[PDB]
C-alpha cells in the first residue's frame, strides 16, 4: 500500500495508481468534489471561494464558512464517512455543504457541497523525489522526477485531477502539485519529447521552479455539469487571459 | 427583545424569560442537549468531555473532535438550524454528532449528540448587573443582581438549565452563570430568606466571589433518560462527594 498513489478527480472517482507507472489498479468512484446547485467559484483543490465586480478571492474557504456558522444567514453540514477497502485501507473524505440565505427576500441566494479526503498536510519530505504535473479542465498529468525535471510518466485521467494522496504511515499524506493549462501542459509534454528524441538520452521537462517561473500566473475558470469554479493554474505564450464566456484564463485575481 | 434571557434546558426546552421577573413568556421546545446513546460524560454545558481510571477531563470538547474529523475511528457531523420565532428573530442551534470506533472490533465503542445555540462569547460587559445561580440537576435559578448579592428572582424551570443567552445587538451572546448543588443553592435561598425577614430590608445572596469563594469545587455527575454527564458545581458543607451509584457530586477531576 506504500507504493500507490491516489488520484481524486472531480467527478468522484479516487484512483490507485503506481507511483512508478502512474497506472490504475483499482479505481473507488464517489461523490464528485463540487455540487454547486452563479454566485461563488469554489476550488475543487481545497474549497477555496471566489466571486466574479471582476474576479476576486474571498478570505474563507468552504469547509471553514461551515465550521463557522450559523451565522448572519447560514447554513453549515459536516457528515463524515469511511471508506473501507482492501488492497483493507481505511480512507476518509468530508462532504460539506454550506448555504447562503437573505432575511430579507425568502430564497436560497447560494448553495454548494463540497467533498475531500481527510489527509495529513502536506510538507516538503526530502524523501519524495517526484513531482506532478497537472491540467486544468483535463485529466492530463504529467509526472516528472524533482530531482531533475526528468518526466516519469504522462498519464489521462478520465475528468480532471484535482488533488493527490500518499498512504504515508498508515493513512493518506496530500502531496502538494502544479496547476498548469492544458495548452501549456500539452505543449510542454510536446517539446520534452521532440528535445527527448534529437537528443536520445532522456524526455527532459522542467522543474517546479523553472515552470512556476517562467509561465504566467493564471485564475482558469472551468466548468461542471452546470456548476462553475475557479482554480489557480499557470499558462503560456499565446493563450487568452480575460457561460463559455466566462470559462478559460483570466489574470491573478 | 432586549428586555428577554433566554433559558436553555436539559430537555430541549428554550424560555423567553423576563430579564426582571424570570417568567417564562414564550417555551420553545426542540432537541434536547445532549443523547448520549457507558463512556464519556458530556457537559450539557459546552460539550466537554469526561471519563471514569478516575474522573478525569479530557482536553477536547464535543465540537471540537468533529470539527477535527476523520481522524485515527471518529466519525464527525454537525446540520444547523435556525429557528424563526415572531416575538421575528432568527435563533440558529447546531446539532453536533460524534462517533467512536474501533477497527478492531466491529462495533461503534461510543456515540453522542449534543446540540448548542450559536451565540457570541460571554465577556464581562458592566452594563450587565445581574448575576444567575444554577442548580445541578435540577431547574433551579437564583437570580441575584450582580452589583450586590441581592436577590432578584428565584425559578424553577421544568427540566435543568444549563445555559443562558441575551439577544444582544440582534443576536445571542451567551452569559455565563454559576453552578452550585440544588442541596446548596435551596440551602442558600434559605438563609437568604431567614436573614430577609429578621432583616425586613432585602433578601441577601452572596455574590459571585463570595460564592465561588466559600463553596467547594465538586464535579457533579447526573443523569439524562439514560444518558450520563458530568459538569462542574460547587457543593457546601455537608454534602457527600464521592448507576445511582456514580450520579451525585465527586471532586474535581
Amino acid at each position: 500500500p506504500e507504493t500507490l498513489l491516489f488520484v481524486s478527480t472531480l467527478d468522484g472517482s479516487l484512483h490507485a495508481v503506481s507511483k512508478r507507472t502512474g497506472s490504475i489498479k483499482w479505481t473507488l468512484k464517489e461523490d464528485p468534489v463540487l455540487q454547486v446547485p452563479p454566485a461563488f467559484l469554489p476550488d475543487p483543490n481545497d474549497g477555496s471561494l471566489y466571486t466574479l465586480e471582476g474576479l476576486t478571492k474571498l478570505p474563507f474557504t468552504i469547509p471553514e464558512l461551515v465550521q463557522a456558522s450559523p451565522c448572519r444567514l447560514y447554513m453549515g453540514k459536516k457528515q463524515d464517512i469511511w471508506y473501507v477497502i482492501d488492497l483493507l485501507l481505511y480512507l476518509g473524505r468530508t462532504e460539506y455543504t454550506i448555504t447562503m440565505y437573505d432575511t430579507k427576500t425568502r430564497e436560497l441566494r447560494w448553495n454548494a457541497t463540497y467533498f475531500d479526503y481527510a489527509a495529513s498536510l502536506p510538507e516538503d519530505d526530502v524523501d519524495y523525489k517526484m513531482s506532478h504535473f497537472v491540467s486544468n479542465g483535463d485529466g492530463l498529468v504529467v509526472t516528472v522526477d524533482s530531482e531533475s525535471g526528468d518526466v516519469l510518466w504522462i498519464q489521462n485521467y478520465a475528468s480532471p485531477v484535482v488533488a493527490f494522496y500518499v498512504w504515508q504511515r498508515e493513512g493518506l499524506r496530500k502531496v502538494m502539485h502544479i496547476n498548469v493549462a492544458v495548452e501549456t501542459l500539452r505543449y510542454l509534454t510536446f517539446m520534452s519529447g521532440e528535445v527527448g528524441r534529437i537528443t536520445k538520452w532522456k524526455y527532459p521537462f522542467p522543474k517546479e521552479t523553472e515552470a512556476k517561473s517562467k509561465l504566467t500566473p493564471t485564475l482558469y475558470v472551468g466548468k461542471y455539469s452546470t456548476s462553475l469554479y475557479a482554480s489557480p493554474s499557470m499558462v503560456h505564450e499565446g493563450v487568452a487571459v480575460v457561460y463559455w464566456l466566462l470559462i478559460g484564463h483570466h489574470e491573478t485575481p
